[PDB]
């Protein structure tokens, strides 16, 4: 595993964070590749992409994603001003992260309908410190672990619905886990 943190590997920005509970390892491979292996983990997120992201990136990803419990595979990132955490969720494990959330529309992109949602985090950690901020979600109906994500289709649909993004911070293809097990090997470009 590598040490939790952020940096660059083979031209790609990466972020790997965990809560210190144990049970997760993350490695950076050649090009845009990363692997995650976890067994009775705590909370974590890791992946590769860009810092800063853009609002018209076409993100390609390919590989394998085998969660056993609560985990997502997504295009994941933040904006500033307004502070927003967002996810374009391509696959997940036992928990659909939109459960109970307010649905804000639908968008069709890259071979599937996605359902759009908005949630709120209250006094939670963020890229700028503890804060209250909205989260935006596009959740793919047709789950997959390879493909292409035309991010503009999502960001434009969000904007149409009143879900505004500020200036982009990082933008990665990420595996999230919350107290679960699994394995994944993903290559980004």
């Amino acid at each position: 595993t590598i040490q939790p943190g952020t940096g660059y590997n083979n031209g790609y920005f990466y972020s790997y964070w965990n809560d210190g509970h144990g049970g997760v390892t993350y490695t950076n491979g050649p090009g845009g590749q990363f692997s995650v292996n976890w067994s009775n983990s705590g909370e974590f997120v890791g992946g590769k992409g860009w810092q800063p992201g853009t609002k018209n990136k076409v993100i390609n990803f390919s590989g394998s994603y085998n969660p056993n419990g609560n985990s997502y595979l997504s295009v994941y990132g933040w904006s500033r001003n307004p502070l927003i955490e967002y996810y374009i969720v391509e696959n997940f494990g036992t928990y659909n992260p939109s459960t109970g959330a307010t649905k804000l529309g639908e968008v069709t992109s890259d071979g599937s309908v996605y359902d759009i949602y908005r949630t709120q985090r209250v006094n939670q950690p963020s890229i700028i410190g503890t804060a209250t901020f909205y989260q935006y979600w596009s959740v793919r109906r047709n789950h997959r672990s390879s493909g292409s994500v035309n991010t503009a289709n999502h960001f434009n649909a969000w904007a149409q619905q009143g879900l505004t993004l500020g200036t982009m911070d990082y933008q990665i293809v990420a595996v999230n886990g919350y107290f679960s097990s699994g394995s994944a090997s993903i290559t980004v470009s």
